[PDB]
């Protein structure tokens, strides 16, 4: 049974000796010192930006393939041209973004390992294909020494509305088609080899008293009603947008303020929560935000599933992303052409992709003689015709 | 040497039942007080109360010995034609840290203290006062308290020095402040107030307030041998991102302590309290958390002030004649539109002509009324007042 909390600590992954021996362990390994060390630049500043402009995110991949079911790939190219839309903040990304962290830190305390961030890196490669993985796990057990799980990528969702499907494939069903290609070239990108991707549903309580109430008798830090961990949040409240009507807008651009640890006693929370509240004058933070509330949340439901890079057929698309980007490096370069582009994608529209990418190839074509590119997207491919499919099924009601 | 040491037991009441007139006559007295009806504030019969009556702040200008106003102020103020208050530091000061003078004082004299609203006096409806509080019969630590109806008069101020010797009418307790008191006894029908002032300075951070604490008798501050504690500071939603930083400070909310000489742990623990209930506390609705406070009482004096029954009666007839001039141009709002205009040809500072005219105004609608005008020669507070500030107006010396 479960007397404490450490009999919760996962030992299936730990390595016995102090050193791999294993060749795939090696690799990882080293591969992940190598991606240590790596020049990782001071956030929303200077060459950090500049990394965004050389190359393609992860998320545009599932759309440059045209296997996106709400982008099409002109938006992209547009939008690494610089004439595309501003992103206006919504649910989905809040309510991601809030609790991701969470989603990390029960993952690492639940498998015994600890597992580090990393900006964008770029392939060495290909450095136009870029990607940022949620975490990678590192060698280091939270107990013992060494960790099976060495070089596994991480991978954490927090679906708002969409629920989790436990069973079917794996490309479809378990794990949606974009997301699935996102692990692909974050795998890819990285050198690695397999990814966890972990899918959790939170459901939050009312008040403190309601915590406390939940709590398991010895082991305070599982819930009672879904048997999982169970914490604090501090939630914090843009001082451009806290006096205003739209609450919605003020609640998206919130930042959150994250526990130490799972598992801490009452005790251990409120005093934790003190400390922030009683230096808050001193966190930068207090320059731009303002404490709104504190967020009390258990963990309702947890899977994971493991996804592997299968690295042929990612290569065998490597072309299509070449030929894309190559028109992206086109387009900036000819400002006038630029223009005349985004009229005729307005004139017919962004779903004819077929049309706009056989402009797109003549006017490549134009000034490169003899370039041997052909047009992309001239058939649908099989995904875009399932999420048409569905298009047409909700358009009926 | 705890705590304990510092209060003081000199006004405990041996006896179950006071047995001195006075004491027996405070205590009726106050136990009337209690059963008046109290309205709720800022609402309703609240606004009622302050159109039919004189506040204890305005008697000292009535009476033309206010070094900062004139006597017209009033009479237009309370006809609907005055200023708007702006808010400015000085009454922030005294406001935020008011109750903690209220918590020393009931602390080291060992008696509980009560707040009431507006009172008026019965006999003459149209003098009210406020008073800061009323010191109840019931000792703190168990039994009746010789305390039992003094009034208490807390003031903290910003930049004005406390003078520890000299005149109680003019040098330890400033005039204006003095007449402010008699009003305020004469509306309770008290005896007694203790006027109570106190200089305050604020610690940076945390760690040099547990740093600054006495040895021995932790609540007490090391460097100013007095006590120390906390406050929660809310900004008001509407005024905060506003580029107005001074105007949002000033109309902050306070949330105030339990008790004085709390432990670091019933610190801490209150203030993680108040902040995971906020939103359970109304306050909550316009007001949002900003920071904590960390003060200390530097400088504490306390002076006591008695009733001059007989020189306060010898000013009422001036009063009622003040009043009657109010009344009057309530209902005629022509001859206050002229007398605006008068009031514009010559200074407010100027009472001796502005009071002859109104003078005239109320006697050619009250024939017989044995009415002469007011404020015709200076008063001897008015001569030292216009001393002063010819001292600070001179090019030389």
């Amino acid at each position: 049974e479960v007397a404490t909390y450490e009999d919760l600590i996962s030992h299936k992954h730990d390595y016995p000796k102090e050193i791999y021996k294993e060749s795939h362990y090696i690799r990882r390994n080293t591969r992940l010192d190598v991606i240590k060390k790596i020049p990782q630049f001071e956030q929303k500043s200077k060459e950090w930006l500049k990394q965004r402009t050389e190359s393609l995110t992860a998320t545009a991949i599932s759309v440059v393939f045209d296997e996106d079911p709400y982008k099409h790939p002109i938006v992209i190219l547009l939008d690494k041209c610089g004439r595309g839309l501003p992103f206006v903040e919504n649910k989905f990304v809040h309510h991601g973004n809030k609790y991701e962290q969470i989603g990390t830190m029960f993952y690492s305390f639940r498998n015994n390992v600890e597992v580090g961030e990393y900006g964008l890196l770029q392939h060495s490669g290909h450095k136009f294909i870029a990607a940022s993985p949620d975490g990678i796990c590192s060698k280091k057990a939270n107990t013992g020494g060494l960790s099976k799980l060495v070089g596994r990528l991480l991978e954490i969702k927090f679906p708002f509305s969409r629920e989790i499907n436990n069973s079917g494939d794996l490309d479809g069903d378990i794990c949606p088609h974009y997301y699935f290609l996102q692990v692909q070239t974050q795998l890819y990108v990285t050198e690695m080899d397999e990814c966890d991707f972990l899918q959790c549903k939170i459901d939050e309580y009312d008040s403190w008293e309601d915590f406390v109430k939940d709590s398991n008798p010895i082991v305070p830090g599982l819930s009672k009603t879904t048997n999982l961990e169970k914490g604090c949040l501090i939630q914090l409240s843009d001082k451009n947008l806290i006096g205003s009507d739209d609450k919605e807008k003020c609640l998206y651009n919130s930042k959150y303020i994250y526990p130490p640890k799972l598992h801490m006693t009452n005790e251990e929370i409120e005093k934790w929560i003190s400390s922030e509240i009683m230096n808050y004058h001193n966190n930068d933070l207090s320059e731009n935000y303002m404490i709104d509330r504190v967020i009390y949340w258990r963990l309702s439901q947890v899977t994971c599933n493991l996804i592997k890079l299968n690295k042929e057929a990612f290569e065998e698309k490597i072309p299509l992303l070449q030929q894309f980007w190559d028109y992206v490096l086109f387009y900036r370069q000819h400002s006038d052409k630029l223009d005349k582009l985004i009229k005729f994608v307005e004139k017919v529209k962004e779903d004819n992709s077929a049309e706009i990418f056989s402009y797109i190839n003549e006017d490549f074509l134009s000034l490169n003689k003899d370039s041997k590119y052909e047009p992309l997207y001239q058939e649908e491919t099989e995904w875009r015709k399932k999420y048409n499919q569905i298009k047409a099924k909700k358009a009926q009601m």
